[PDB]
């Protein structure tokens, strides 16, 4: 059971050491159409790529690509998408792969600016009678509502297709208190974001994969989708302490690299597995 592993790694302090192991372990596929020239300006970061084999395509004649991948848990039951943070040049690319995709959801675990550079294209609206269109794809956006908490924002969206006059509802979810450095303390308010997004029924067979973001979509991301999936087998198995947090990382690694980028984001995972395990036994 990971309580006792915790206790273990921790009075020993071998976090960076479990680390190395979990990163030397890791998958390492084909990433050749990132590589391409002609898609420089659509990466953040050049040292992080999605694997041709689980990338997202988008449905464009030109060039479809963007930085992001479909994580599939299959035993789960659930689906991701995780992408970079757009960059200004991709804000409607991003809109295009909600559409296309079906999503119901965007989870946002950064803020536009932080450490005083942007982390981020500013890809909402700021206020209901300033909509946003996106020329490129041809898609409009609206704010219908906002609603300000203490560690998050929920904000409803509507995306318009122009092409089709089809329009849908889009909730955007915005943890909003994630350090500049580190993590947090304690995993509860985490914890509360995700029940709500998962009461919001985002993460549910019914609608397309959510779409989860930070800067590089690997490492806030990937504890993000880490929790929900060891808690959602933890409520699936015989027994729960089956359930090995680092198969599941790795697993999780098939499909985009560098899922949780520091040690200090394992440790984070483990607590707020083990913490939600308390509301979910
Ligand atoms: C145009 N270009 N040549 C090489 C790399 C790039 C590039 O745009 N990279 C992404 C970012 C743009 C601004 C912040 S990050």
């Amino acid at each position: 059971e990971m309580e006792k592993e915790f206790e273990q790694i921790d009075k020993s302090g071998s976090w960076a050491a479990i680390y190395q192991d979990i990163r030397h372990e890791a998958s390492d596929f084909p990433s050749r159409v990132a590589k391409l020239p002609k898609n420089k300006n659509r990466n953040r970061y050049r040292d992080v790529s999605p694997f041709d084999h689980s990338r997202i395509k988008l449905h464009q004649e030109d060039n479809d690509y963007i930085n992001a991948s479909l994580i599939k848990m299959e035993e789960a039951q659930r689906s991701y998408i995780l992408t970079q943070g757009p960059l200004p040049n991709t804000v409607g690319h991003f809109w295009e792969m909600v559409w296309e995709q079906k999503s119901r959801g965007v989870v946002m675990l950064n803020r536009v600016m932080e450490k005083g550079s942007l982390k981020c294209a500013q890809y909402w609206p700021q206020k209901e009678e300033k909509e946003m269109i996106f020329e490129d794809t041809n898609l409009k956006l609206t704010l219908i509502s906002e609603d300000i908490k203490s560690y998050y924002t929920v904000r409803q969206l509507e995306l318009e297709n122009l092409t089709t006059q089809e329009t849908r509802e889009i909730l955007h979810f915005h943890y909003t208190t994630w350090p500049d450095f580190g993590v947090p303390e304690s995993p509860a308010s985490f914890l509360n974001f995700l029940f709500k997004v998962r009461e919001s029924g985002s993460l549910s067979p019914e609608h397309g994969p959510v779409v989860v973001h930070c800067s590089a979509g690997i490492g806030r991301s990937g504890t993000f989708c880490l929790a929900d999936t060891c808690l959602l087998l933890m409520d699936k198995r015989k027994d729960p302490s089956s359930v090995d947090i680092k198969k599941v990382l790795l697993e999780m690694r098939k499909f985009r690299m560098g899922l949780i980028q520091t040690a200090d984001q394992l440790r984070f995972s483990y607590l707020a597995v083990i913490e939600g395990a308390k509301f979910i036994m």
